[PDB]
């Protein structure tokens, strides 16, 4: 039974335990805001996230209950972890908020901005945190600059604010057979993504600032070129295999010749990792691998997540139920060690 407080920020009332003080607002969208604050029991500086209206619809009940899961779930150096959830509800029939709380770690990576070797290092804990998430049969789908925490040391989290946010546009990072619905895709389409902020951070410009999902696409195939037979045949939507089918071919570009004054290595990863077939796409543990990440990889030191019950997200259930999900997962949280 903590002591809460009501006070507002920028647009709402938040109202939470008194060892969260100095609320600053940080970000706000559809979907919540986030505030930094000082935690007095800790003396830490942390994030609390509030979400809006947790439970407004069905889609809304389900993606608070998801993050729930997700969060309690990652106990992982390089992704965020769960340090508090709340609610000042003291029933399940009074219960209509969620506040998730968190570590601050200070800038996001585009923020941050840089040596090759801070490369290696931001890249290699990005991987590293992605085997284990992956290894959770989790794919992030979001993976930009502002979703990774970075602090003084170049010390690494992987996050997703997730609020739905109106500038860092989520499809500069997508690779395409999840942005053009190609296809059945997989987790690779992190890897994707990984290979356009490992891009960014060595040239820094972002490597496909596409305006839309068609500008998107032609940035994309200027670099790659346009798919072969192989992956035409992959593209089981016939609508977007007709849509590629038509554009003109371009030719796949030496990338070399395109990241000049490159390490070497870091050139033939990004050629791994920026692969228009998924089959062929480097995975988070192989590209742990390779020796770009030499001063780094240790196989014994890049560890995968216990198991991850997603049986829920096969249920068809009411708000109510979603809630009473989300309430039950708030009630037995047991704060970090
Ligand atoms: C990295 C990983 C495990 C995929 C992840 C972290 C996360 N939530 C946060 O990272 N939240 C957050 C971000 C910044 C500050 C604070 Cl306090 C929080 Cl709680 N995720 C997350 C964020 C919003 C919604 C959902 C649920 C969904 N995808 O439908 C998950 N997802």
């Amino acid at each position: 039974r903590p002591t809460f407080y009501r006070q507002e920020l920028n647009k709402t009332i938040w109202e939470v335990p008194e060892r969260y003080q100095n609320l600053s607002p940080v970000g706000s969208g559809a979907y919540g805001s986030v505030c930094a604050a000082f935690d007095t029991k800790t003396g830490l500086r942390v994030a609390v996230k509030k979400l809006s209206r947790p439970f407004q619809s069905i889609i809304h009940a389900k993606r608070t209950y998801r993050e729930l899961r997700l969060l309690k779930h990652m106990k992982h150096e390089n992704v965020i972890g769960l340090l508090d959830v709340f609610t000042p509800a003291r029933s399940l029939e009074e219960f209509n908020d969620v506040y998730l709380v968190t570590h601050l770690m200070g800038a996001d990576l585009n923020n941050i901005v840089l040596t090759d070797d801070h490369v290696q290092f931001l890249i290699y804990q990005i991987l590293r945190g992605l085997k284990y998430i992956h290894s959770a049969d989790i794919i992030h789908r979001d993976l930009k600059p502002s979703n990774l925490a970075v602090n003084e040391d170049c010390e690494l989290k992987i996050l997703d604010f997730g609020l739905a946010r109106h500038y860092v546009a989520t499809r500069w990072y997508r690779a395409p057979e999840i942005m053009l619905n190609w296809m059945h895709y997989n987790q690779t389409v992190d890897i994707w993504s990984v290979g356009c902020i490992m891009a960014e951070l060595l040239t820094g410009r972002t490597l496909f600032p596409g305006t839309d999902h068609i500008d998107q696409l032609k940035l994309i195939l200027r670099l790659v070129g346009t798919p072969g037979a192989e992956l035409l045949k992959k593209i089981s939507s016939e609508s977007a295999r007709n849509y590629i089918q038509s554009l003109t071919q371009m030719p796949k570009m030496n990338f070399a010749n395109v990241f000049i004054g490159a390490n070497p290595l870091a050139v033939d990863l990004l050629e791994k990792m920026l692969v228009l077939d998924s089959d062929k796409r480097i995975t988070a543990a192989q590209a742990l691998a390779h020796a770009y990440f030499a001063q780094y990889h240790d196989p014994d030191d890049e560890p995968v997540a216990d198991p991850y019950d997603q049986s829920f997200e096969s249920r068809d259930l009411l708000i109510d139920e979603w809630k009473s999900l989300t309430y039950d997962e708030v009630i037995s949280f047991v704060p970090p060690p």
